[PDB]
Order: structure tokens, then sequence, then C-alpha cells
């Protein structure tokens, strides 16, 4: 299947990737966990399958529970 759906969805501003704001919106949307940028940024480089900075739908199925 095509992460790029989800992807479209996860996107809020059109950047096609989450971004430090979006990711901490979308997360503190209806959740709220932890806010300190230095765990959210290992976070990024964390999700994201390339580290480059950013938590996009394909990465997260890379970090969460896929290959990527
Ligand atoms: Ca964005
Ligand atoms: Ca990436």
């Amino acid at each position: 299947a095509e992460l790029q759906d989800m992807i479209n969805e996860v996107d809020a501003d059109g950047n096609g990737t989450i971004d430090f704001p979006e990711f901490l919106t979308m997360m503190a949307r209806k959740m709220k966990d932890t806010d300190s940028e230095e765990e959210i940024r290992e976070a990024f480089r964390v999700f994201d399958k390339d580290g480059n900075g950013y938590i996009s739908a394909a990465e997260l199925r890379h970090v969460m529970t896929n290959l990527g």
C-alpha cells in the first residue's frame, strides 16, 4: 500500500512531512505527552529513515512497526 495517502493526512501545511511544530501539534492534538525540543528532536532523527530531521509517514513505519 502507498503510505502517500497517510503522508497526505499527516501533512498539515503542505510540506509533505511533519515538522517540529507539526509533530507536536498533531501529537498534542488529542494526546499530550512530553514537550522537550531535545527529546522531540531526538525522535525526529529516530523516526525518520534518513534521520533528515523530519518525520514523514513512510518514516513512521520505518521506526514504528514496519521496516523503513
Ligand atoms: Ca508542514
Ligand atoms: Ca526521512
